[PDB]
């Protein structure tokens, strides 16, 4: 069984600063969301993320990650992530889960 | 059952102007395609879109959406979508459908 | 049955020049990877690729393709691909395979 | 998708005489039932029948068939079947359908 | 997901007398077994029973039922059942469960 | 994936005597068939057998087994089996295989 949805991260003025896990990256920032499946699994499904909306400032490099932090039978944690001097005006992630 | 394919939207000189559904966005433009499954379903499958080709002008912001408008047992409507002064030289969407 | 993973292509200083399959594109370059499933299929699965990390130079156009070259019951060939004067500092592809 | 149920044919005093399709068999008799799935398929499912109740007269040979006549996406035709001088006091068929 | 196994009820000298649920039947007797799946489901699977071994006394009528009492995500209750003056020397039930 | 079919064992005058695997049973006889799937699996499917035709002599006890000897990705070995002084005029086994 298969479910899908979309996460809208919005403008990065709304994202949280987080510690960087890469010493070559600073000003690491993200919008993390815990998603609850509209039907829990008995064991974690496979999840794939896709970036289906981007609005990014041209005067600075494009730096984006769609992160999948963890997955459980009832949902998952994912984030829109950026760093350094990138400005993201909007980013959305589509996802699918397959049992 | 699982199907996949790719939609090539090409250069936005070929896209249609459409009414904007967001008053903060103007010059909204898209390449819409109705895809017919190579095997109809009995009820709509789950569809996920992925942007697997982008060629975008660096002097203006990157603004892209891969839209899924609707899905039926025999196919779906999807578009490459941009707005304002972005120039897209090519954009392609890969898709998968899962019954 | 469903498998997934991620391919990290890294900085394009590490990519290979390849012959261009499009006369309108030069300096065609890619990082190709042959992935071996953590469980072989009896006939090729359906595979979808998603670009889940991009770090690209703003002073030149964004030009990226996530290519799926071929798929077999035991794995597939995919690449991160760019051309002309684009500079990619990092690119990663997430994939899912469904029997 | 998987469905199941049971057909109770009861005492053969209630069965219909039918033409014999085997010249070595006479007094061919059956209880035929058309079953409608509690959820139609798009193409015929695979159906298996199992005889899960028998009450048969010991003074004559045991002669029973559980017949599957035909199967469609929305149901199937099955019968309890006997012949010659057998007496069946009750017979029930359990079935399963798998898409 | 699909599991199967077999229940051997043996000689009815080993079966339990049970109250009859049919006033037309007396001396109702059965061998009931609670089966635990070799892998629990999240919600009850569909189960089908099949009588795959019978050794029955010819001087009395053949009277047998393979009963499915109940089914849960982790197993099911089934019995070999007879009544009146039938003698069963052995009876075995094969089963399959499909999620 | 799901396949089914039927094995017709016919009159036991055609069955082979086999060594008995039970010292309490003599004159052990069977009709063994190796079935080849109309589509090989990559690993053995689950198989269930059902006795869907019986014609047995009333003057001797009913003694029948539907045996599943072994199963492989491309087929299985099954038999109609009887013993002692039982006479089987016809026996047929229906089967289903589920990947
Ligand atoms: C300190 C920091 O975040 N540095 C970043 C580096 O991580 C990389 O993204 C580069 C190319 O875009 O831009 C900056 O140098
Ligand atoms: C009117 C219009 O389309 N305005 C756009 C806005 O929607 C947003 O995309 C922004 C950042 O890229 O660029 C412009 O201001
Ligand atoms: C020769 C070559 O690669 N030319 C490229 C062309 O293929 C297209 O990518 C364009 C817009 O970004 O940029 C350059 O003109
Ligand atoms: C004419 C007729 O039905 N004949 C039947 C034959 O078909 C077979 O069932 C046999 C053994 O039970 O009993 C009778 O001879
Ligand atoms: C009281 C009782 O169990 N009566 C049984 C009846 O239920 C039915 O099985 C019949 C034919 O075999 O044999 C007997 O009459
Ligand atoms: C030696 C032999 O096969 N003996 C059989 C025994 O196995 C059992 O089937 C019994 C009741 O039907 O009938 C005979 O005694
Ligand atoms: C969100 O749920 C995930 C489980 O997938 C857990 O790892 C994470 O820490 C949770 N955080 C919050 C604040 O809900
Ligand atoms: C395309 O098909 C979709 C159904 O998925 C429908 O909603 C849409 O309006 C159709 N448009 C055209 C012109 O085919
Ligand atoms: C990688 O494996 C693929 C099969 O999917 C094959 O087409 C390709 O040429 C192989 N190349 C290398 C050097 O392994
Ligand atoms: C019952 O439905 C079946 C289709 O599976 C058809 O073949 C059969 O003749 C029907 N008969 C009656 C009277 O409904
Ligand atoms: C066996 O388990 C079933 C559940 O499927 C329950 O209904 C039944 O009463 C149990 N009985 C015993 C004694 O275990
Ligand atoms: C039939 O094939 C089975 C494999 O399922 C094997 O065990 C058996 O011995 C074979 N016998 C014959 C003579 O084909
Ligand atoms: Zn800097
Ligand atoms: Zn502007
Ligand atoms: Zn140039
Ligand atoms: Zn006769
Ligand atoms: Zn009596
Ligand atoms: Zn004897």
């Amino acid at each position: 069984r298969v479910q899908s949805g979309k996460i809208d991260c919005g403008d990065d003025a709304g994202w949280a600063k987080v510690p960087s896990d890469d010493p070559g990256r600073d000003n690491t920032r993200e919008l993390a969301k815990n998603i609850t499946f509209a039907s829990p699994y008995c064991r974690p499904p496979v999840v794939l993320l896709s970036i289906t909306q981007l609005d990014v400032e041209q005067s600075q490099n494009l730096r984006v990650i769609a992160r999948l932090y963890s997955v459980s039978p009832s949902g998952f944690k994912a984030s829109c992530y950026t760093w350094h001097n990138t400005k993201v005006y909007s980013m959305s992630i589509s996802w699918i889960s397959i049992e």
